[PDB]
């Protein structure tokens, strides 16, 4: 309350009662020293000098300074040495490669300025071109991603926090914008003061990481009230401390062009001016720089959050014209939904009952609803109480709202928002933007697509930090960067398999099983044997096999046409390994073999699945991890009906998964001139996007052992030059992978009553996966020995394939 900001004006370290406040957070708090607007909010003859003010007295009023002695102050306006000095704008001078940090005596280490930008999407780039020219000689000289994708939700504070953090926001627990935390019992909203409250923030964000390292960071945070011409200003200010009090990383964020994108939509005639004047922000900033002699020192971040879509009133879905009983709930609307209980802790709310009410009622219906644990696992978006149990995923340019009275306020309801966010994070007007330049990074680089997660280690590289656990993969970025610090390498190899030989007479199982395989030489009698023993290995494991980063007991089984990690822990393969070239044949399962089930020679009685279980258990039918439709002889053929190649399927199931074995594989072979598949089960009973243990497990196949997967994943790998077949590559891979729900029902699926060519790719294309996100949830460690560098392969494992256009 009482004192006063003289000689503090954006103090860094914040002071607390009976102290009032002089820091960049203070407005916020409304806890400011009295003289804060009159000694720390100059605005007096604005930002920019004259050729008038050149060599002036110095007035201590003035918001920034042209006076003699401005630069030994370090307060002079962004502008004076072009208007006092002869000297050109940032902008206009030619790009120099930045060989080596050209830095003023005292800086230890080229500082970092992350420079944020709220609703920024990725083809402003391109189409606000010719109005941002600071921004597009960043991007040229530097290096850029043609888009980088944010985390779901794709709403501003999820996403500045995971920036911060390298978290999904999951794990960090900024789950949305709004959201309301059951043990808490509080809500948390962008206005107000709960969201001060450090209860809500988890994980350990990059100024805290900086900090316990003995590297200078404040928080990345600013009141709104402060201009940006003020904060750019503040910044430069620090910049001139002491080399004992200077922070070493700073942030800058604008609240454009986000402001007038939900106003006028992203490409309404609005948004140039937004435009133009976050590019005048970076042109202060760099001239700013040049005068400080720090242009070619520091490594600037230019980073959006989100994108921006066009969305407006009269395309809201009202959830009161599919639910009677509308409410007995609460909805956090917009372009997510959210459901849960009005009252707390009511005995008689089914999310079952609500879930159906909301399920492939309408047919042009634009959400469709998902219990958490069911959501796609790319997006990450379960492993919190604040997530509400139904998830309503609603389609880009709508939204969902619980009644009309909610969205036509009274008098009579106009609109005035044309623009929003907050949709899947693989739509593409929410992508965003990444710019890095300066000595560490590259030069006139473009870089592949990559997530928001990644740029936390990134950035730790970038101030010689160890960063704190995250959800970045630590080197799958080093392509960025002129000078890497960090070095990655694979993670050991645990488990070691057994190799088992022929071991048990077929009279020693009792499985219920039955085959007819005993119908109908020497010199195809080698040949098996030799398959059995891994001949074939070289064609259909072409990337070695998968590493097991647990401890465990499993067997690897060599076969003709595929090769397996078998587990006896869980009874099943853990992964299954094969290669489909581009010429192969589709076959189908003959008459006589259609419930053959055979015991597995090599593996006992007692680490063997059974066939009377699957009989008895009258929901749970079963498949096979390598398909019988692409054995490559009827011989052959033989093997994909082992027991050890069986998995628990539910019948609605095992038609998404026939689509894929019998017609799908085959196309991407044909497609991709030949492709290599991991395919196995996950089981992630507690949804944390983790392998579960075997004591996690809730559901076995009815009076046995034989656990329920809670889906199944593929790897499918090729040749990126495509003209070089999938077994025959020389240089880098191309994968696309998924992760598909494995349910005993198709509700997700609203054509599902067609043929599978109608709706099962579809199903597939939305689980779409990074390899990372099956590693993760297996416990697996995938392209041990390939001829690619590890950067390379760790960049592999993080792409996703999105299957949305340009
Ligand atoms: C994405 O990356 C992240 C980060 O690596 C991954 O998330 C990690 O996952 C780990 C495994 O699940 C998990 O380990 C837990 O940790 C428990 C301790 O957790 C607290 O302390 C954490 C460490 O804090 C310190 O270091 C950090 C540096 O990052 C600093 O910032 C801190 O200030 C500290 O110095 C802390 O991070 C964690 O934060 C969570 O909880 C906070 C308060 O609720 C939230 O504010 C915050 O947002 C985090 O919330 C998330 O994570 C929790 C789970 O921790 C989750 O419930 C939330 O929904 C949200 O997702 C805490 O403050 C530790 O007790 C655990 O050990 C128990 O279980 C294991 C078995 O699983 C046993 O081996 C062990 O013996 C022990 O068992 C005993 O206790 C059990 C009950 O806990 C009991 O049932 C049993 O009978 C036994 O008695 C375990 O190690 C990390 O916490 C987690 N980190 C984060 C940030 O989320 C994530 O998995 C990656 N995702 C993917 C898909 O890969
Ligand atoms: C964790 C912690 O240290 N806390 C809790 C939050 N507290 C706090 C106190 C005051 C504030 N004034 C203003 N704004 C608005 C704002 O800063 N924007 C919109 C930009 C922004 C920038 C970085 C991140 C990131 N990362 C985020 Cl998400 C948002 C606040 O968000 C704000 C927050 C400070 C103490
Ligand atoms: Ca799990
Ligand atoms: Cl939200
Ligand atoms: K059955
Ligand atoms: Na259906």
């Amino acid at each position: 309350t009482s004192g006063s900001c003289k000689g503090r004006c954006f103090e860094l370290q914040e002071v607390g009662p009976p102290d009032c406040r002089c820091d960049n957070l203070c407005k916020s708090y409304s806890s400011c020293c009295h003289d804060f607007d009159e000694l720390c909010l100059k605005t007096a003859r604005g930002w920019e000098c004259t050729k008038d003010r050149c060599g002036e007295v110095r007035n201590e009023e003035n918001a920034c300074h042209c006076s003699e002695d401005c630069l030994s102050r370090g307060d002079c306006c962004t502008n004076y040495q072009v208007v006092c000095k002869g000297e050109s704008h940032w902008v206009d001078d030619d790009c120099e490669e930045i060989k080596v940090p050209e830095c003023p005596a005292g800086f230890v280490r080229p500082p970092l300025i992350i420079f944020s930008v709220d609703g920024f999407r990725a083809s402003y780039m391109k189409k606000g071109s010719k109005v941002m020219p600071n921004i597009e000689k960043l991007r040229s000289c530097g290096t850029h991603a043609p888009y980088m994708r944010p985390v779901y939700p794709t709403k501003t504070f999820p996403n500045l926090y995971t920036l911060a953090t390298g978290l999904y926001p999951e794990s960090h627990g900024i789950v949305g914008n709004s959201m309301y935390d059951p043990v808490f019992d509080a809500s948390f909203h962008l206005r107000g003061r709960e969201k001060f409250n450090h209860r809500w923030w988890g994980g350990q964000p990059l100024w805290i990481t900086a900090t316990k390292q003995g590297v200078r960071a404040g928080t990345f945070f600013w009141s709104v009230s402060i201009p940006h011409e003020r904060r750019i200003l503040t910044i430069l200010q620090w910049l001139s401390l002491p080399d004992n009090e200077r922070p070493s990383v700073y942030a800058f964020y604008s609240e454009q062009p986000d402001f007038s994108g939900h106003k006028y939509g992203p490409f309404g005639p609005e948004m140039t001016n937004p435009l133009r004047e976050i590019d005048k922000t970076v042109g202060q900033l760099m001239d700013g720089l040049k005068q400080l002699r720090l242009h070619r020192c520091v490594n600037v971040i230019f980073v959006g959050d989100h994108g921006m879509e066009d969305v407006t009133c009269d395309r809201t879905e009202f959830l009161s014209n599919y639910l009677t009983n509308v409410d007995d709930i609460t909805l956090v609307p917009g372009t997510l939904g959210r459901i849960r209980a009005k009252s707390i802790n009511n005995s008689k709310y089914d999310p079952k009952t609500i879930i159906a009410a909301l399920t492939c009622k309408k047919p042009d219906q634009h959400f469709k609803p998902y219990m958490k644990q069911h959501l796609p696992k790319r997006l990450h978006y379960a492993n919190n109480r604040r997530i509400e149990d139904i998830h309503l995923l609603v389609d880009r340019r709508w939204h969902v709202a619980r009644k009309p009275l909610d969205v036509y306020k009274k008098p009579s309801g106009k609109c005035f928002f044309q623009g929003d966010h907050g949709f899947d994070n693989k739509v593409n007007s929410m992508q965003t933007v990444f710019v890095g330049y300066g000595p560490t990074f590259k030069y006139r680089t473009k870089v592949p697509p990559f997530e928001n997660i990644e740029l936390y280690n990134v950035m730790c590289d970038l101030l010689g930090l160890k960063p704190a656990p995250n959800n970045g993969t630590h080197g799958s970025l080093n392509h960025l960067l002129r000078t890497n610090t960090f070095r990655p390498t694979m993670p050991d190899e645990v488990s070691r398999p057994n190799y088992p030989g022929i071991m048990y007479l077929q009279s020693e199982f009792d499985l219920g099983c039955t085959c007819d395989d005993k119908v109908e030489n020497k010199l195809e009698e080698l040949n098996k044997r030799l398959h059995t023993k891994g001949s074939t290995k070289e064609r259909h494991l072409l990337y070695g096999r998968p590493a097991v980063l647990y401890r465990t007991s499993y067997d690897i089984l060599y076969h003709t046409d595929f090769e397996s990690g078998y587990s006896e822990i869980f009874l099943m393969p853990l992964w299954t390994s094969y290669t489909i070239s581009k010429q192969a044949e589709v076959s189908s399962i003959p008459e006589h073999l259609t419930n053959c089930v055979r015991p597995d020679v090599r593996v006992s009685p007692g680490f063997s699945q059974n066939c009377l279980a699957y009989k008895n258990d009258k929901q749970m039918s079963y498949g096979f991890l390598f398909p019988p439709y692409l054995s490559s002889s009827p011989e052959a053929k033989y093997d994909a009906f082992l027991v050890t190649n069986m998995v628990p399927m539910y019948p609605a199931f095992k038609r998404v998964w026939a689509y894929f074995q019998r017609v799908l594989v085959k196309k991407y072979a044909s497609e991709r001139n030949g492709v290599n598949v991991i395919s196995g089960p996950i089981f992630d009973y507690n949804y944390d996007g983790l392998r579960d243990t075997e004591d996690e497990i809730k559901q076995y196949v009815e009076g046995s052992s034989i656990p329920v997967p809670t889906h199944y994943y593929s790897i499918i790998t090729s040749c990126l030059d495509f003209t070089q077949p999938a077994d025959k590559c020389d240089g880098p891979l191309s994968v696309s992978s998924f992760i598909l729900p494995h349910r005993p029902d198709n509700d997700e699926s609203c054509n599902s009553s067609e043929d599978e060519s109608k709706w099962v790719e579809e199903l597939m294309k939305m689980h779409t996966a990074r390899v990372r996100d099956i590693e993760h949830l297996t416990g697996l460690d995938f392209y041990r020995k390939t001829s690619r560098s590890y950067s390379e392969i760790l960049t592999l494992k993080t792409y996703l394939h999105t299957y949305e256009s340009e």
